[PDB]
């Protein structure tokens, strides 16, 4: 029953400071038990390991009494001697590299060995995906003595992986994708990746190449070349258009607080237009890079142009979870802008917030919220190439309503011309979205899979509109003011969602509590994915 005093007993070398306090447990009361004697041992032999000595015999052997019931423990330690680190190797490593091993040693040569550091360096080593095995080794350098060298062996392994995706949702249709990857390309602790994939709206295929350092410090290289083909012809976010864009850029990533991050990038990018089946707007935009139309065609010669961009972003996120985070927040700041060589001349910049409130110890009572802004304009007496304009709807802005149903609509030529006004969502510079919802827990679902499913009821709410819209306002009074950030539409609805072991489906039905004459609704809504 219980016990007396500690004291800590033991050798040697001015151990028994930072060893003594405060694990030695004050007292209150004391307790004792039989597999609680275990760990409070490894607690100490730790704290001599940081310090030099690995080899550390602590024992615990304590004396009762039979009489006054209370047990005398005794720390017997023995705490060897101190093990000098000479340097540090690595074998088995055929394709890899000193470099790329040596990087995520924290332990440094010619210094006291430190059996955590030097412990927690096979773990970053595993968990890198680039070795099957790791292992380390003590040996001691004969003759020294107390000298040691620390090897790493590991077993190189298949870095190379091949992935497809398949999927189906209300807007988007048919998506697959496949990609082709080899990390750890070549040796050198990078990536290497070759995608390509399939909308309704593009296929784009992308060659990508990742330097996760680049600095010793965690800045992160990356490298794109891609080339996307685009055609919208299938709609409603008509005002259709082909694109056809091929580019390439250099993207400098910045890792700071964990749930900070911040990015630059450069880029080159070269866009080519065809159809522009010629509208009121776009014109505008034609003109303004000087282009030639000639009626009586319909449609504009073909248009081009390259656009060397700057890019920075600012990356937030709390989150307390992968997916379905029930507290916590997440945000961003982004940011474009036309560099000097660029024709086109504009910039853009963005902001959206997610955030979780639980109110609940629980947790399956959550109000859920996002905001969105997206805001582009033009400068140089250019506009906004039109093709870079933006559209609300669908899920992700607008439930309820069909993707790029939300925005200024445009005005086709009929001879004289620019005076017939259509349904087509030609696009606005100015979107705000916001969206608000109570998820409660899924009924008959549970008790087990009840994560894995989210429902909840939701408002969300969406504006797109055109800045520029009052230099053409007089000229058409009929037509709505396109111009007017306060044409907001809103819908209310259910919303279930679900990760399968297939893959993630997610559903919406809403009905608008807001509309505008000739937006397109599309209520029940839906996406189907998979992995492999």
């Amino acid at each position: 029953y219980n016990i007396s005093e500690m004291r800590i007993i033991g050798d040697t070398q001015k151990l028994d400071n930072e060893l003594n306090q405060l694990l030695t447990h004050f007292k209150a009361g004391q307790l004792f038990r039989k597999t609680e004697l275990s760990i409070i041992e490894e607690q100490i032999k730790q704290i001599l390991g940081d310090r030099g000595y690995g080899s550390a015999k602590v024992d615990l052997y304590p004396k009762f009494n039979e009489e006054d019931h209370t047990v005398q423990i005794n720390f017997i330690v023995d705490a060897g001697r101190r093990i000098y680190v000479r340097k540090i190797r690595f074998e088995g490593n055929d394709v890899t590299a000193d470099s790329t091993l040596r990087r995520e040693m924290r332990q440094q040569e010619g210094a006291w060995l430190s059996t955590s550091a030097v412990s927690l360096a096979k773990s970053r080593l595993e968990r890198t995906g680039f070795y099957e095995t790791v292992e380390m080794s003590m040996p001691t350098v004969k003759n020294t003595d107390d000298q040691v060298d620390i090897i790493y062996k590991i077993k190189e392994r298949n870095t190379g992986s091949i992935n497809f995706g398949v999927g189906y949702g209300s807007g988007s249709g048919l998506s697959y994708n496949a990609g082709i990857t080899q990390d750890n390309f070549l040796g050198m602790g990078s990536s290497l990746g070759l995608n390509g994939s399939r909308n309704t709206d593009s296929t784009n295929v992308n060659l990508s190449y990742t330097e996760p350092y680049f600095t010793k410090d965690g800045v992160s290289l990356g490298g794109n070349i891609f080339y996307e083909d685009y055609d919208n012809s299938a709609r409603k976010a008509s005002a259709a258009y082909k694109r056809k864009t091929y580019g390439a850029s250099g993207t400098l990533g910045f890792p700071v607080d964990e749930n900070n991050s911040y990015y630059l990038g450069l880029g080159y990018t070269h866009d080519k237009l065809r159809n522009v089946e010629r509208e009121y707007t776009r014109e505008k935009y034609v003109n303004s890079m000087k282009f030639p139309i000639n009626p009586q065609n319909s449609h504009y010669d073909r248009i081009q142009s390259a656009d060397f961009d700057l890019s920075f972003g600012w990356n937030y996120n709390n989150l307390n979870r992968g997916y379905f985070p029930t507290a916590g927040s997440s945000a961003n700041i982004s940011g474009k802008l036309t560099l000097p060589g660029s024709d086109n001349k504009y910039y853009q910049v963005g902001t959206n917030f997610s955030g979780y409130i639980p109110l609940n110890s629980e947790h399956k009572w959550v109000i859920a919220t996002k905001g969105g802004l997206a805001y582009t304009n033009s400068f140089g007496g250019k506009e906004v190439p039109f093709y870079q304009l933006y559209s609300a709807g669908g899920m992700g802005s607008l439930r309820g309503f069909a993707g790029g149903s939300i925005g200024p609509k445009a005005i086709y030529y009929r001879e004289d011309g620019f005076k017939a006004p259509s349904q087509d969502v030609i696009g606005g510079n100015a979107m705000v979205n916001a969206s608000l919802e109570l998820i409660i827990p899924a009924p008959f679902i549970s008790d087990k899979y009840q994560h894995n499913v989210r429902t909840s009821v939701f408002v969300d709410a969406a504006t797109v509109w055109n800045t520029k819209w009052k230099q053409s306002k007089a000229d058409y009074p009929n037509l709505p003011d396109f111009g007017d950030y306060k044409r907001v539409r809103a819908s209310a609805g259910i919303a279930l969602q679900w990760q399968s072991p297939i893959g993630p489906l997610s559903f919406s039905y809403a009905k608008p509590i807001k509309k505008y004459a000739g937006d397109e609704i599309e209520q029940f809504q839906f996406t189907v994915g998979s992995t492999f």
